[PDB]
């Protein structure tokens, strides 16, 4: 087979001023607190990357199920950021309507799905150029 190659990003943070001797992983899954805001929600462009910012810090610990209930089968890339947020990016195939189903621990958050209106991408600059 084959393979690729990539580097690694570094970050620096500090534990809560309360009990830094804990993994702050002892909290109930509060979806009502889970907020979802970003461009990927309002919409985007075809064959273009679209993601948003998800707030979990003020929610707890567990799992989130993201599914694109659209007319087509768009890929969904969900990866952790490290700052207590989720960087999910999707790539549509046709300009229509995508309902991002956001549920925490089998619990639909107050705001999902998030209808995202996708539009057609503009055309690149070519023609009037000499070289």
């Amino acid at each position: 087979g084959s393979s690729g190659s990539s580097g690694d990003v570094t970050y620096d943070g500090h534990p809560v001023p309360g009990s830094p001797y804990t993994v702050e992983a002892s909290l109930p899954p509060d979806p009502s607190k889970v907020k979802a805001h970003g461009p990927g929600l309002e919409g985007g462009l075809v064959g273009k990357p679209a993601e948003f910012t998800i707030d979990t810090k003020g929610a707890g610990t567990g799992g989130l199920g993201l599914t694109v209930e659209g007319p087509c089968e768009a890929k969904i890339e969900c990866s952790d950021n490290g700052d207590g947020t989720c960087s999910v990016s999707y790539l549509p195939t046709k300009p229509g309507e995508y309902f991002v189903n956001i549920l925490f621990e089998e619990v639909h958050i107050p705001g999902s799905p998030f209808k995202a209106d996708i539009e057609m991408p503009f055309d690149p600059s070519s023609g009037p150029s000499s070289g």
